[PDB]
């Protein structure tokens, strides 16, 4: 993953447990010879999964749980770095930034040119409900699937309840997210 994902992982434990948390971490996974992370250098994806067990160990939280944080912090970390419109423009409700999730790693990929994106697929079973398919190159994202989705509702001022229906690990295809949403009408009545 791109240095710019270990810098996202650094300043949210940083934010949330203090440096010296965040120097503890970064020892215990094995990597004090890198000084800071650089955005758009391409690094091995150990550097990450590593982050997280050390993390998961100093912190005493499990992994699961660290992503989901982490999903919910990058929706807010990109559009404060400087992607702020990339985001605006791929929607302006949350299901129709669905719809456009391909397309906008497609036009981050100008900028960061080994990327390797998450696929996802959109079907609207109804205004109030979809159903989320996930493919990935990799193994064991989807909690941080979980923490973005919910991240996208404090965007779009939408309460999502997002559950997981189909688990790659048990033999799917791919994961699959089955997601309500309401805007107001869930407060006012
Ligand atoms: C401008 C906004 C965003 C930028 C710049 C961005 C960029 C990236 C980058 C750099 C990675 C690491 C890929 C790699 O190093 O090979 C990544 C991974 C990821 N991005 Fe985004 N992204 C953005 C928005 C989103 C949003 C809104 C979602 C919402 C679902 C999303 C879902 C993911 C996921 C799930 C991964 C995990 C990679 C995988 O499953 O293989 N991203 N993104």
């Amino acid at each position: 993953m791109y240095g710019l994902v270990n810098k996202a992982i650094q300043d949210m434990i940083s934010k949330h447990h203090g440096e010296d948390t965040w120097e503890a971490i970064k020892q215990k996974a094995g990597l004090e010879d890198i000084d800071f992370f650089v955005g758009m250098e391409a690094y091995s994806d150990d550097v990450t999964y590593h982050l997280w067990g050390a993390a998961s160990e100093v912190l005493g939280k499990p992994a699961e749980e660290l992503w989901i944080a982490f999903g919910e912090y990058w929706v807010t970390y990109t559009s404060e770095e400087g992607y702020g419109e990339l985001l605006a423009s791929a929607g302006d409700s949350l299901p129709e930034f669905m719809e456009n999730l391909d397309n906008l790693h497609a036009r981050v990929g100008l900028s960061f040119p080994q990327l390797r994106p998450p696929a996802f697929e959109c079907q609207h079973t109804s205004s109030k409900s979809m159903e989320l398919h996930y493919q990935s190159t990799r193994c064991g994202l989807a909690p941080m699937v979980l923490g973005l989705l919910h991240g996208l509702g404090k965007r779009f001022q939408t309460k999502v309840e997002v559950t997981q229906t189909a688990f790659r690990e048990t033999g799917e295809d791919h994961d699959i997210f089955s997601i309500k949403y309401e805007g107001a009408e869930n407060l006012y009545f």
